[PDB]
């Protein structure tokens, strides 16, 4: 094995190539020196977080009265029309006509003009209906309410011609009835129940601390078994994240289902844990109701662990008796501050009596459920028995409250929906009220998109390393970068979409109860690409949101406290001067409203130029977007006609590239624009932002295994941000770009490393550890792959040494036959250049050293060959890995602080509760 001294001299050599090669054929110092050369073209500009966080609070604040506003006043006048409401039976002689969404013309015909903000036909004249299928069409129970709500179209008319940024307006009721105003068709057997909704049910409820109680009795098994358990997991996905359920089993004695031995809140991880806990249990024993209910009477009682104290329940799954145990109850319910509903489940001949009891003297309510298919409906009428202390709180319940961010049902994007219950009470002077008002005609609700909450989120003028994010008082995100749609309401943490640690989570449980502040901390970031980690110092500012309970924040890396401007060419963004100018592709971003995105490209830059073309001052157009893009384009030519121009072919340089801030890209070379695959939105390209954050050479790797040809022919990317100084003051525009044909490399590889022979191992690796060079001449066919699917043994030790140190991202977006996926990814930790030692897996051992390339994220590693001995712990794998997350039965007994809503109604004295 050489010496150390050897292996430093050939790492010096290979880097001082790499490094030479990379900086004199991407030109980083003609950009930076044209970029400090002109001073004039452009403005430096501060970007102050506190008044930027300030502004967009209270932009949405002004969004969100909107949006209530509109939805008190379809309320109220909906309160209005129903109070003075015939009750029309004999509809035959009045024919009532409305327009039904999914209808088929097979014997109204709107003519359906397609406007913006709307993907599909839309018609403001008339309002559209939605009814499930299973229910049934016009009938004594369906056309009063189609004849009551035919006066809201009025309503949905004033909003939005009072407001033109209105997205939807819809009304739920309790037989369905969805009546929403921009009339569309529908998504082309469907199943959508306006009841069964997160819209609906938080808005028709409180927070409730949720029990569960399961008949498990041996005498009971079989298909009752099965109905108890969709049954229960129907009711936990009814559950939403603002209420905590757990559920146990009793036989002779209560035990828990789950891990869980308390109330956990009932998100995604623990709404699956019990739904599977419930789905392995098994019935055996005799049934015994009184130390059942005393163990769920002391979980109530549980005050040593989270919970929203507020609404208090028990929801027993039994099927029939004859115990009442009313002495259970009075122990511990004698103020009756616990609703308690039974359910009959199955079908047999079981004596009902004391189930019904225990509903109608604990406050609750009973309901059987004889076959599959009534689950659905009964699931909706215990959150309408809730509502009772609601109703009749009056003017107290009128509170709107926002859901969380979910996917719309015809498929518009991210939204998330107001929501306010309509009551039936009137005459407050008389008070022949206290009356049927309890149940609820149902609820109604307006949507505003996540595209126009970003509207008022001006992400552009920052750098792509900066974003926005805002967070409810549970702790999920309401918009992030990494808050992506997989297809359910979409739930992000706040520590699960960025990496984790003490200062987040401090902060995170700092601004959660609606503080404000500033705080600047020194960690570790994550790519755009699942493939790398960085570091990098980061700011976070925050101010609560007066008006909701929502909290915002901006963060701002220590580059991108200033930004760039322009004060107040054509033949650049030509196709047919490609020739000469190399492929450019244009960032699809909302440059005018006149026109659209193309993704296209080619047609897209058809398009901005034939825009731009033609008096250029565009009366309805932007100002700093295009002028920003304008000077971008000129840079990048400028770029290219003074240094590109002069080399036309290198032997080692495949192609060269120049992505920077506005979207302009630029390949020299005809050939290598086809060989172009990345996103021409420059703030989604993720070496862009690694490059930035990386003071160092980037060395982006290929994909392996690939669909298409992408390595050969295509080379190694090579990158460096480009970074300026005006008055001392820092920013970072651009990043510059090559590709390396693998070719040059392989044969300047051989100058030490000799190849054709199995004796030792030469391979070059960066940081996530994937193969960018190799002398076995097999391993160079397969390069781009993580090297730990070729060389696991010598990773792991790599690893053990504390070279690579990784931490595990747990992102809940995948597609999956809602799994959990594991992100690995790997980065240097030890800032030690030199490491050495001896890689033994037994008798056998092999010696290494491994020197890394100075100013770049790469390693060079001298191993002998795997052929002296063999070892193969186990193939390590980098990669979206599906496995369990971790275990929240270990998160749950130290979880997420959470700070819940101080409005609820319960235990009201004037309450009937008849039933
Ligand atoms: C609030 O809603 C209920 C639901 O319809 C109304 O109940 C109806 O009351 C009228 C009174 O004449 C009866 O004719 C109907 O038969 C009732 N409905 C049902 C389903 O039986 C109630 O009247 C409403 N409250 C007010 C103040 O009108
Ligand atoms: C909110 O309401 C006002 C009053 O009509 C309206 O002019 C404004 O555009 C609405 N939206 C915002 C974001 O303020
Ligand atoms: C609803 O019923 C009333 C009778 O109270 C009738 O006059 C009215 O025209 C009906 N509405 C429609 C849309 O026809
Ligand atoms: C990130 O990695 C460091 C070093 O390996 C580790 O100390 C830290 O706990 C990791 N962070 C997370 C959130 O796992
Ligand atoms: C864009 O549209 C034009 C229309 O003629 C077509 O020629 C071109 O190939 C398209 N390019 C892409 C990438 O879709």
């Amino acid at each position: 094995f050489p010496s150390a001294v050897t292996i430093k001299s050939w790492v010096d050599k290979m880097q001082e190539d790499l490094v030479t090669l990379a900086k004199t054929a991407s030109g980083v110092n003609q950009l930076v020196d044209i970029y400090e050369k002109y001073q004039d073209l452009y403005t430096v500009e501060p970007n102050n977080a506190r008044q930027l966080v300030e502004i967009a609070a209270r932009d949405i604040e002004k969004l969100l009265s909107n949006r209530s506003k509109a939805l008190v006043r379809l309320a109220l006048e909906a309160e209005k029309v129903q109070a003075a409401h015939q009750w029309r039976e004999d509809f035959a002689s009045n024919e009532v006509v409305y327009y039904n969404a999914k209808d088929d013309l097979d014997p109204i015909k709107p003519v359906f003009i397609e406007d913006a903000n709307f993907g599909r036909q839309i018609s403001y004249q008339h309002a559209a209906v939605h009814i499930p299928t299973d229910i049934y069409e016009g009938s004594t129970i369906v056309l009063n309410e189609l004849n009551w709500t035919s006066a809201l179209d009025e309503v949905f008319k004033k909003n939005r011609e009072e407001d033109p940024s209105l997205l939807w307006q819809v009304f739920g009721s309790a037989t369905g009835l969805a009546r929403y105003y921009p009339a569309s068709p529908w998504v082309d057997i469907d199943l959508y129940d306006v009841r069964r909704r997160p819209w609906y049910i938080q808005g028709a409820a409180s927070p409730k601390d949720m029990l569960i109680l399961v008949d498990v009795s041996g005498s009971v098994s079989g298909l009752t078994l099965k109905l108890i358990r969709t049954s229960v997991s129907e009711m936990l996905e009814t559950l939403s994240d603002d209420d905590f359920v757990n559920v146990a089993s009793f036989n002779s004695n209560a035990q828990d289902v789950s891990c869980f031995q308390h109330l956990v809140q009932a998100n995604v991880r623990n709404k699956k844990v019990l739904k599977d806990a419930v789905n392995n249990i098994t019935a055996k024993g005799i049934t015994d109701y009184k130390k059942g209910f005393s163990f769920a009477f002391e979980q109530l009682l549980n005050y040593n662990v989270s919970r929203a104290n507020c609404n208090k329940i028990i929801m027993l799954f039994t099927d029939g008796g004859e115990e009442r145990a009313q002495e259970i109850f009075n122990k511990y319910n004698k103020d009756k501050k616990v609703r308690v509903f039974t359910f009959s489940v199955g079908q047999h001949n079981y004596d009902r009596g004391p189930i019904q009891w225990m509903a109608c003297e604990n406050k609750g309510y009973y309901y059987e459920i004889p076959s599959i298919g009534a689950i659905r409906i009964n699931t909706q009428e215990y959150l309408d028995v809730l509502g009772r202390p609601m109703v009749l709180a009056g003017d107290k319940a009128k509170q709107v409250q926002w859901t969380n961010v979910y996917l719309d049902a015809l498929e518009l994007g991210l939204v998330i929906t107001g929501t306010l219950p309509v009551f039936n009470i009137t005459g407050q002077f008389e008070n022949k009220t206290n009356l049927k008002n309890q149940l609820i005609l149902g609820v109604m609700g307006v949507d505003v998109s996540l595209e126009d909450i970003k509207r008022l989120t001006p992400r552009f003028t920052l750098c792509p390393n900066g974003y926005y994010f805002a967070i409810d008082p549970n702790g999920y995100v309401l918009l992030h970068p990494n808050l992506q749609p997989k297809n359910e309401p979409v739930t992000l943490d706040f520590l699960d979409a960025e990496l984790e640690n003490d200062i987040k989570v401090e902060i995170r449980n700092k601004m959660i109860d609606g503080e404000s502040g500033e705080k600047t901390f020194r960690t570790l970031v994550k790519s755009q690409d699942e493939r790398y980690i960085d570091k990098g110092n980061r700011t976070y500012t925050w101010t609560p949101v007066n008006g909701t309970d929502y909290s915002l924040a901006l963060v701002l890396p220590t580059y991108s406290f200033y930004y760039i401007k322009a004060k107040l060419d054509s033949e650049t963004l030509k196709p047919d001067n490609f020739e000469e100018s190399g492929y450019t592709f244009i960032a699809p971003r909302d440059y005018c409203n006149d026109l659209k995105i193309s993704d296209n490209n080619t047609e897209f830059l058809l398009n901005f130029n034939e825009f731009i073309d033609r008096t250029p001052n565009n009366p309805s157009c932007n100002a700093d977007l295009i002028n920003r893009v304008l000077l971008d384009a000129g840079f990048t030519n400028e770029l290219v006609q003074n240094y590109w121009s002069k080399q036309k072919n290198i032997k080692g340089v495949k192609a060269r590239f120049v992505v920077t801030d506005g979207g302009i890209t630029r390949v020299y070379p005809k050939e290598a624009g086809e060989n172009w695959q990345e996103n021409p939105e420059t703030y989604e390209d993720s070496f862009y932002k690694r490059s930035l954050d990386n003071d160092n050479y980037v060395f982006t790797a290929p994909y392996f295994n690939k669909s298409g040809p992408g390595a050969y022919e295509s080379g190694i990317m090579v990158s460096k941000a480009v970074e300026i100084y005006i008055q001392g003051k820092l920013l970072k525009p651009a990043v510059v770009g090559i590709k390396i044909d693998v070719n040059s490399w392989i044969e300047n590889f051989t100058k030490d490393c000799k190849r054709n022979s199995d004796v030792m191992d030469c391979v070059i690796l960066d940081d996530g550890g994937f193969l960018l060079m190799a002398n076995h001449d097999d391993y160079t066919n397969q390069i781009g792959r993580f090297f730990g699917e070729i060389d696991p043994s010598l990773m792991r030790h790599l690893v053990n040494i504390s070279v690579y140190a990784f931490n595990k991202s747990y992102d809940y977006q995948s597609v999956c036959e809602s799994c959990i996926t594991e992100q690995t990814q790997y980065f240097f930790d030890n800032d030690s250049k030199s490491f050495s030692g001896v890689l033994d897996c037994g008798n056998c051992s092999r010696i290494f050293h491994g020197e890394k390339l100075m100013n770049t994220n790469l390693i060079f590693i001298m191993v002998e060959s795997k052929g002296t001995c063999p070892c193969d712990t186990r193939l390590l794998i980098q990669a979206e890995q599906t496995s369990d997350g971790p275990n929240p039965c270990d998160m749950v007994k130290q979880p997420r602080y959470r700070k819940g809503p101080d409005v609820c109604f319960d235990n009201n004295v004037l309450e009937d509760y008849t039933d």
